[PDB]
This record gives structure tokens, sequence and C-alpha cells, in this order.
């Protein structure tokens, strides 16, 4: 048994009839770890699984929940999220003997611009944090860039920043899935957003799309 290669979340906040099984992005270089930026309504109810149609709930004795976001997570069968908000839903699925051990973490919605367009910030600095929208269909909005170069964007977790980084590719959010050393152009030029002073990024994480203005 090795760690799972896929992970999905299903629940009321994605579709009121639980028809949407949202695939999670793999954390780069960390087998069995996954992340997804999701809006949870107040009292949302959900489960997750390693494959579509597999339901794992909060009762499962393989599951531990860590709240680092003030989400408020309880329940009998379904996970229940008390406080409405955007959260980074994070799953670590390790192997323990012949079974999985799952650690579910709720991180706060902290998205950052990194790199040359910020004048060289490669640190978590709230000057470069995106503004968070109030609603499920809203946009995260970056501060204005102050210099030219390739955009880098990421979520904040406990790991190195670039384990959970992403870009835009023809207007779609694309999560890093390779050993990116220096530039997105190592995958292709259409992955590299060239920013200039005054440009702004807008991201719609429910639709999976974004733009540079
Ligand atoms: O003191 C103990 C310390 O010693 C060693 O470290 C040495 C380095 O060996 C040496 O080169 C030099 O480092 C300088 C560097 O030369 C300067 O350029 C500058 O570095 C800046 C850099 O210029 C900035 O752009 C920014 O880097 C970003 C980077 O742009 C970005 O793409 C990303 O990079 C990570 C990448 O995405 C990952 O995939 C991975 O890449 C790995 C590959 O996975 C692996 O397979 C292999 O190929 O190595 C790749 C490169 O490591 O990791 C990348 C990060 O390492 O993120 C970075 C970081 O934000 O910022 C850096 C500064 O952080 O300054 C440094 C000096 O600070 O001098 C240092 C000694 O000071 C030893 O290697 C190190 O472990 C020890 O701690």
């Amino acid at each position: 048994l090795t760690p799972p290669k896929t992970m999905f979340i299903v629940g009321s906040m994605l579709d009121t009839d639980w028809k949407v099984w949202k695939p999670m992005a793999g954390v780069y270089g960390m087998d069995g770890q996954f992340y997804s930026m999701i809006y949870f309504d107040a009292n949302s109810e959900f489960k997750f699984g390693t494959k579509e149609n597999e339901y794992i709930g909060i009762n499962d004795n393989r599951v531990t929940v860590t709240d680092k976001a003030g989400a408020g997570v309880s329940g009998s069968d379904n996970f229940v999220v008390e406080n409405a908000g955007w959260y980074l839903f994070y799953v670590k699925a390790a192997v323990k003997g012949d079974d999985y051990q799952f650690t579910i973490t709720f991180y706060p919605a902290e998205v950052y611009l990194f790199g040359n367009t910020t004048g060289g910030s490669w640190a978590f600095n709230d000057e470069w944090k995106f503004t968070v929208p109030a609603t499920k269909d809203g946009n995260f909005v970056s501060p204005a860039m102050t210099a030219s170069g390739e955009v880098r964007m990421c979520f904040k977790t406990d790991l190195d920043w670039w384990r959970t980084e992403f870009t835009l590719h023809d207007g779609e959010i694309f999560y890093r899935d390779f050993n990116l050393i220096d530039s997105w152009t190592e995958k292709g030029d259409g992955y590299s957003i060239q920013g200039s002073a005054g440009n702004v990024i807008h991201l719609n994480f429910t639709a999976g799309t974004g733009e540079k203005k």
C-alpha cells in the first residue's frame, strides 16, 4: 500500500445534491498530500475520498482534524463547518501498516504574490497578500505589481511556499505539478504570466479561472 494518488471532496458547499466531486491538487513533491481552496457556507456538510464515490466521514477512526483557520469543524457522520468562509482544505494521507491515516487541516485563505513583480519578495509578507472575497463566486484580488517579471503565486501552509504554487494558463488556474526550478517556462511559455508595474491578478477559485488586468 502506498499513499493515494488522487483525493476528492464532495458536499453541500459544492452542490446542494452532492453531485460535484471536486479533485484536489497534489502538493508538489509530497506524496499523498493534497490542497484545495474552497468556499464553505455556514453549516456546510461534506465528506472526502481517495476516489470518486468513496465517502470518508469525520467518524472514521483513520481521520484527525486540525483547525488552523477558525473554521469550526464538528459532526457525527459528515464534517460540518460552522463559520462561513474561504478555507484551504488540506489532506495528508499517509500509510500506517496496511491502512491509510488521514490528517485533515483547515488553513486560512492566504494567497500571495511572490517574485520579481513584487520587487523581489520571496517571503510571506501581507503587503503581497490577496484581498479575500465575501462570497463563493467572488474574486481574490492581488495588490498592484511594482516591477516587471514572471508572476509567482501561492498559498501559505506549514510547508515551503512553492509546494503549493500555481499560475494561469489560458485563463485557467493551473497548480504546479512538476519540479519547477526557476520559471514556469520550463513547462511552457503559456504558463508564465509576464507582469508589469500596475498589473493586478484576479482569481475565481470556484470557477478555477483568473486574469491579469
Ligand atoms: O547556509 C546553508 C545553506 O547553504 C547552501 O545554500 C547556498 C546555495 O547553494 C547557493 O546557491 C547560494 O544561494 C543564493 C542564490 O545563489 C541566490 O540567487 C539567492 O537565491 C534567491 C533566488 O535568487 C530567488 O529567486 C529566490 O529563489 C526562489 C526561486 O526563484 C523559486 O523558483 C523557488 O525555488 C525553489 C524551486 O521552485 C523548487 O522546485 C526547489 O528547486 C530545487 C529542486 O527541487 C531540486 O531538484 C534541485 O534542482 O534544487 C532546486 C533548487 O534548490 O527549491 C527551490 C528553492 O531552493 O523558491 C526560491 C526560494 O524562494 O530566493 C532565493 C533565496 O532563498 O540567494 C541564495 C542565498 O540565500 O548561497 C546559499 C548559502 O547562503 C545550501 O544549499 C542550503 O540548503 C543551506 O541552507
